[PDB]
């Protein structure tokens, strides 16, 4: 019977180290909260760099860091790649139906005394993970200030999360784009494989060739692509424009990087294409978080830099002298995105 990591962490501040994504979300982490020395798991997610979080109690919801006692548990694993962290531990992280409990030669269930984690599909059609109350059977979630929840039949086929102590299968092909959590300055995951602007070196704004690779921050509620780089040291650096500014130093925090850990058994591939052909359609669309993509901007003596295009407001932005170098108008049909 294997044991979870649990990691204490100020509401606003960074995330603890390799937190743990619940399935098919691009910023939402499995997090535990005590309330009169009862557990209730709920979820996490970045909001410029940090920690912000969401919990239900008692017909409510509840996200204020004063409302919560400004301290939760958020889950971690010794490694994010799934067949390191079964290699490291003997387990590792599957999301399956709560049913499938009752396999324990292969399953244990994530959880501490009754509660445990489940992705609940709300009325409004968003899927939230909120918890299951073992003792009562009831499920749970808050979002827009409610709880809403479930009691029944109907919890025994939601998703909850599970210790899969066999290894992860083998034989396929992958389709879902592999997003590295880490934090700025961490060091630089060359090893991962992390996806450069236009697969070559770029004209860059220090007046070097240099690779510049995919990053995602979270701003004000907003998904931003920029940029991630080493230094000399090795260490990450990271810069994203948006809204007029430009963040590149340590207010960053936590960030992702897309990275292709195994390039033989992608089920796709990605392309570098034009921003006006990729829109025209075919087979190659560019890879988006909301209405945004990432893009390579480009000045009119060649110098290039590392950003976002916002598809709805057709504006790009990248991190430069303390603004966000902001192009729209047709200018932007021409700048290369990120495409598969």
């Amino acid at each position: 019977e294997f044991e979870d990591t649990w990691a204490y962490n100020t509401i606003g501040s960074p995330f603890p180290d390799n937190p743990v994504r619940v399935k098919g979300q691009q910023n939402m982490y499995v997090a535990l909260w005590y309330k009169f020395g009862k557990p209730i798991h709920g979820r996490a997610w970045n909001d410029n760099g940090n920690v912000e979080c969401s919990f239900p109690y008692n017909k409510v919801e509840l996200t204020g860091a004063r409302d919560l006692g400004g301290q939760i548990q958020i889950l971690t694993a010794t490694e994010q790649d799934p067949t390191e962290q079964f290699k490291k531990t003997g387990f590792w992280y599957e999301w399956r139906p709560y049913k499938d409990r009752v396999n324990d030669q292969l399953l244990q269930l994530v959880r501490c005394g009754q509660s445990t984690p489940v992705i609940m599909k709300t009325k409004d059609g968003k899927d939230l993970l909120g918890y299951i109350d073992m003792s009562t059977e009831v499920a749970a979630v808050g979002v827009s200030g409610k709880s809403e929840q479930v009691a029944g039949g109907p919890i025994q086929d939601m998703l909850v999360l599970f210790r899969n102590v066999k290894a992860p299968p083998k034989g396929i092909k992958i389709y879902d784009d592999t997003w590295l959590d880490l934090k700025y300055r961490d060091p630089f995951p060359a090893a991962r494989n992390p996806i450069a602007a236009g697969g070559r070196k770029v004209k860059s704004d220090d007046g070097t060739e240099m690779f510049q690779y995919v990053a995602l921050w979270y701003e004000h509620g907003q998904p931003v692509f920029g940029r991630a780089y080493p230094d000399s040291a090795d260490k990450t650096l990271a810069n994203f424009g948006w809204g007029g500014q430009e963040n590149a130093g340590a207010e960053i925090g936590s960030f992702q990087m897309l990275v292709v850990p195994d390039p033989d058994i992608l089920g796709f591939e990605y392309k570098w294409i034009p921003y006006k052909e990729a829109k025209a359609g075919g087979p190659f669309k560019p890879l988006h978080v909301g209405e945004c993509t990432p893009c390579l901007l480009k000045d009119a003596n060649g110098t290039e830099r590392l950003g976002n295009l916002h598809m709805g407001m057709e504006k790009a932005t990248a991190g430069l002298a303390g603004k966000d170098s902001a192009v729209s108008g047709p200018a932007v049909g021409d700048f290369l995105v990120l495409c598969r």
